[PDB]
C-alpha cells in the first residue's frame, strides 16, 4: 500500500468522515480483501444553488443491510473515470455494489429511498461464493 495522501483540504474533509481512498489499480486488491463494501465515485458536481447532494445518505444505506460489514471507499475524481469504465458504469456517478468479494453491479439511477431498497435487493437477493484468487507478495523485488 501507499503512505496515505490527502490531496487537499477539500479532499481530506471526506477522510474526516471516513472511508478509504483508493485508485483504479489498487481497488482490485482492496475489494478482494474487504469482500463486502461500496465504492463511491465522483458523485455530484457543483451547480449554482445548493441543490447538490453530497454523500450523506450512504450511511443509512449501509446500516439498512447489517448482515454484512461493508467497507466504503472513495475513488477521487480521476480514479472514478477509470474505475467507472472498468465496472461499466460508463462515466456517471454511482455506487459500486460489492459483496461476497464479487461485483454485483452499480447503482446508476434510483435516487430517493423506497425504490432503492427493492432495486438494490433485486441485485443482492442471494449471497454467493468468490473465485478466491489472492496473489499477494512481500518482496519479489518491489
Amino acid at each position: 500500500m501507499a503512505n496515505d495522501t490527502p490531496f487537499s483540504a477539500l479532499w481530506q474533509r471526506l477522510l474526516t468522515r471516513g472511508w478509504q481512498p483508493v485508485e483504479a489499480s489498487t481497488v482490485d486488491d482492496w475489494i478482494k480483501r474487504v469482500g463486502d463494501g461500496v465504492i463511491l465515485l465522483s458523485s455530484d458536481p457543483r451547480r449554482t444553488p445548493e441543490v447538490s447532494d453530497n454523500p450523506v445518505m450512504i450511511a443509512e444505506l449501509l446500516r439498512e443491510f447489517p448482515q454484512f460489514d461493508w467497507q466504503v471507499a472513495v475513488a477521487d475524481l480521476e480514479q472514478s473515470e477509470a474505475i467507472g469504465d472498468r465496472f461499466n458504469v460508463r462515466r456517471f456517478p454511482a455506487t459500486l455494489v460489492f459483496t461476497d468479494g464479487k461485483l454485483r453491479g452499480a447503482l446508476s439511477g434510483i435516487h430517493p429511498w423506497a425504490e432503492l431498497l427493492t432495486l438494490m435487493r433485486s441485485i443482492v437477493d442471494t449471497p454467493a461464493a468468490q473465485e478466491t484468487v489472492q496473489l499477494e507478495h512481500h518482496h519479489h523485488h518491489h
